[PDB]
């Protein structure tokens, strides 16, 4: 099964772009491409990960279970809905029969890797080691990613799920001091795969699709498949 | 009679989140039940921008027994600020003498790290959770209300865990007034992976010593606070 859940450290690391950054690089080297949001939350304030990735990327092959209004963590805005999340079974089923040869398939997740995502108390760590996913980690280059980063790499080892390197999501114009030191030592405890400018999410298509073909490396994405 | 200390290390789960305020909230509600407080910091980054976390907890709990060690320049991680200054980052025993030099009997000691609980404080690759370990005490870790904080927590609280350092509990370091539907939730939700010893009113880092006492005393439960030391 080629499977990368896309998970991020903390909300606003740029998690949903870098799903579209990754599917056009790989859309780009001849890969087909599938994008699973299990659960988005936040619609009343007009949230919609797979119709960014839609947009951004040209992925057609873009799959949800259940949309919460709520800007919370999928428990809390299913509780406040009234409304249970989706079963445990639903979420890997969906996922395991999107998987076909010679297609990369993203599981974009929602409010951590360590929160429930499925009922009951199913994270989206579970579901990594149920579809036998490895991790793609996206990270800030900021002060404290770098604890973030380990606590995330630890939670991912304790299952044995593989991490199959770091994304910073968004990578300032000019750097700086921090986002320089923490770029190096990012590097020294994982592999960083891209490195996304600062601002990508407001590109077109095209010019977005040529970030994405520059931001990867080509050897590393036709790799995955 | 506890005839050594009790050690708490206080940890954030990420940036800002208002540990050194809780360390001083915490000092100032023991301090109050009429227990010895002592307040650490191994390592204090930020220093050429004015950072001083010790300093803080003096001015707004009154604490006398400060003790520091490594104070490097620039506001970064440990390693990355010891080595823009061509400094060595404190070892490991350097770090566990200067608490185990403050232990009195039925002192309450609190040991701020520098950042999230797996910063490297020492090297090689020594944290705030090793430290924690070698000095057997217990975690209390300071959150946000905020979304992300769940994950976050968990994270923390998992780390503690692997190495079987207890935790003591939550401190959220910022309360809104009136809480919206997302700090509320999140509050209920963080009360159900442990428990929440204190929310401190946003801006009690800008009260009088007067009000900051009060404040302090208001925020912990005092059986818990006058458990601590036996």
């Amino acid at each position: 099964m080629t499977i990368l859940v896309v998970t991020g450290t903390g909300t606003g690391v740029g998690k949903t772009v870098v799903c579209a950054a990754l599917a056009s690089a790989a859309r780009q080297a001849g890969i087909d491409v599938a994008v699973c949001k299990p659960v988005q939350t936040g619609t009343a304030r007009g949230d919609d990960d797979l119709a960014e990735v839609g947009r951004l990327a040209g992925v057609t092959q873009l799959a949800g279970l259940a949309r919460y209004p709520q800007p919370m963590a999928p428990a809390a805005a299913a509780e406040h809905a009234g409304m249970a999340l989706p079963a445990r079974d639903q979420i890997v089923r969906l996922i395991a029969d999107l998987d076909r040869p010679g297609r990369l398939t993203l599981v974009e997740g929602a409010g951590g890797l360590l929160v429930e995502l499925a009922e009951p108390g199913v994270t989206l760590r579970d579901v990594a080691v149920d579809v036998a996913a490895a991790a793609l980690v996206v990270v800030t280059a900021d002060l404290g990613t770098l604890n973030h980063t380990k606590l995330t790499l630890e939670a991912l080892a304790a299952q044995q799920v593989s991490c199959a390197g770091l994304v910073i999501g968004s990578w300032p114009d000019p750097p700086g001091l921090v986002a320089a030191s923490n770029r190096s030592a990012l590097a020294r405890i994982a592999m960083v795969r891209a490195a996304l400018p600062a601002g990508a999410a407001s590109l077109d298509a095209g010019d977005f699709a040529a970030m994405s073909a520059a931001a990867f490396d080509r050897n590393w994405v036709a790799g995955l498949v």
